[PDB]
């Protein structure tokens, strides 16, 4: 049987907590309140938002029903879990739309036809372009639709438990980016058994073949195992002979696969009270790890052990070693969302900041 | 339920061919027809002696009984299918030993764990095999690849399964989908059952690395990735220190090629042996160009039976696949061969596959004219 959207297809109550995800620090754990905790809706009805206020739907000529059909079963198959779960679906689908659709200080822009900007977007200054004006719609809506997939019946248990303990999954991804092959491969699955979920019926064949290329590599970039290579290759792409040429269609990838990397690891690049609730989600998936590898009898990996939590120096390092790298890369590239104040100010990696100092401090009283 | 090895495990009247194994050209044919076809024993039998004339039995205190138990489940579970079958499977792995085995001209052994043919013979000096520098697990993974590589092959290619969206290339998010399928379910297999761990006393770690060598052989034969890794190969071979076999990667890197070249070997064979595997791969095609068509698909290249193109596809398979891979590889001074009495090297390989190049050519400006 298929899983279909509930009763109105858009909810009506949200209005007042919708109206503020154009900001970073989206309240997202007041939205999971005001919707109720396990009501199994907050990515569907995210995503209807998101979807509208850049005009998708009218650009691809996508029936909402299939959509919501689609996105509420997706959100079915996020396991009630700390972390990995239909809240932190939502909340990275949010970070790649802020990513893609906020103004960004001397960004040059192609438009300011095969482009879609947000009603969000306010700003006439020349001075200011956002990423939906270099990346085609197509290529934008696969991006936030990767976002929606990209943990999709997530297990709770990292890469390296499952391949430690060849769980099925490892033996059938041959060990390589078991999760990411998992999250991706299900959600498409899922996509294709049923005509109630075919919300890209009006693609042609060419566009199909290339949005599901586009949605695969940007699930699959999320694997942390590849994050240097990512790092490096962008890099190595801005300080060439001309930089990010965005005519070239390796280059465009290349800064999306950045850009959902940075919206799944945003958590430390959020204000105190978001980066801290989402430390607790992760934490407490590592502590149910730790307990299995005990009881399995292999070690407990690092910062894994609940009655020896080393949350601050976890936090830190991540910080440190590829949180701060990435950040520092995609703001060389000159593509962080930020205002100008001659100078730039930067929320993203003023709480990035912030939040290392925080932690830091910990460890100093420690 | 466990498919276990039948009767005697070494069937006995098979010495006269098997004798032959120390040749390029085996007639893997006829030993095919002295077994019996779909008897379903090619592949474990020829297996055995293998690890035997290595001696890795020894080597890795390996039971002889899981041993045959696993590769006789392994080839059962290869399809009766023209092509892509457990006799192709067997010819692969016998490539891999050959390859590995076989003297090489000017080739040096390793300064300072080795497995040696008991056709090897240790007074060659200008003469030396790869399995004096690559290490015996790295060895016996590789073997053990070629066995597995093509397991379960559906007779469909990739880019086919990735065009119906077959339920393989949705679950392998369309990378390497066969590939990707071989190692998976023959890893499935092995772990199946008990009465398949011939690895039982491999460590933890051994064990770890060797599954590690086996899926990334087995990954190479995908096509796909081809010129990268003649590309790797070639640029490895003229840099600084060239082929180090003191470095794991340059090792697992020369095993990749070996295993790539042991797999579209059939060129480089006699005309005998390669007609007979072209014969194979055509049918397998024309089959998929058959239900392309039903499906109203274009059908591929090469594909349809009502306009064959045959000559066409042989000679640009060699021409610009088999020709650089054999290129590269002959570069790095790893392809068996003699020197030749009274500076140069006769490699019998590369000239059957210029033998099978001209023979192709020749059939092309009959069909102009
Ligand atoms: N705040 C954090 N502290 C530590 N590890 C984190 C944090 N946020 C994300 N990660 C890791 O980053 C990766 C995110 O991948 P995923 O959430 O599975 O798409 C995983 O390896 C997480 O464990
Ligand atoms: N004689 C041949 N002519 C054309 N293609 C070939 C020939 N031999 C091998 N191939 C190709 O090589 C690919 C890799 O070999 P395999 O892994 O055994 O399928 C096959 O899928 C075929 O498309
Ligand atoms: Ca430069
Ligand atoms: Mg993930
Ligand atoms: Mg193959
Ligand atoms: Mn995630
Ligand atoms: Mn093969």
């Amino acid at each position: 049987k298929p899983i279909l959207a509930p009763e109105p297809l858009v909810m009506d109550n949200l209005d007042s907590i919708m109206e503020q995800l154009n900001t970073w620090n989206f309240p997202i754990f007041d939205l999971v309140e005001n919707i109720g905790r396990k009501c199994g809706r907050i990515l569907s009805q995210v995503s209807y938002r998101l979807f509208e206020d850049m005009g998708l739907f009218e650009a691809f000529k996508i029936p909402i029903r299939e959509f919501m059909n689609y996105f509420h079963a997706l959100e079915i198959g996020y396991r009630d879990i700390p972390y990995h779960n239909r809240i932190h679906a939502t909340d990275v689908l949010h970070a790649v739309w802020y990513l893609t659709t906020q103004p960004i200080p001397g960004l040059s822009t192609v438009i300011g036809g095969s482009y879609v900007f947000s009603k969000t977007y306010n700003v006439t200054d020349d001075k200011y372009g956002c990423l939906s004006g270099n990346i085609p719609a197509l290529e934008l809506m696969a991006l936030y639709v990767a976002a929606a997939m990209h943990d999709y019946d997530h297990p709770g248990r990292t890469n390296a438990f499952l391949v430690a303990t060849s769980a099925p999954q490892a033996v059938l991804y041959n060990d390589r980016s078991v999760l990411e092959n998992h999250h991706a491969a299900a959600a498409w699955n899922l996509f294709m058994s049923r005509p109630e979920y075919n919300f890209l019926i009006n693609l042609d064949h060419v566009e199909f073949k290339h949005f599901r290329f586009l949605v695969i590599e940007a699930i699959l970039a999320t694997d942390l195992k590849k994050h240097f290579d990512f790092v490096a290759k962008f890099n190595g792409k801005v300080n060439d002979d001309v930089g990010i040429d965005w005519t070239n269609e390796n280059d465009r990838l290349l800064v999306c696969q950045m850009c959902i990397k940075l919206a799944d690891i945003n958590g430390p690049a959020k204000c105190k009270e978001l980066h801290l609730q989402w430390t607790d989600g992760i934490v407490n998936e590592f502590y149910e790890q730790g307990d299995e590898e005990a009881s399995l009898g292999l070690p407990i990996s690092p910062f894994m052990d609940r009655s020896a939590p080393q949350l601050a120096n976890l936090q830190e390092s991540f910080i440190s070693h590829i949180v701060g790298p990435l950040c520092n890369s995609y703001d060389s590239a000159g593509l962080m969302p930020g205002k100008w104040v001659r100078k730039i100010y930067c929320q993203i990696t003023q709480h990035l900041l912030q939040n290392h100092k925080m932690w830091k401090k910990v460890i100093e009283e420690e």
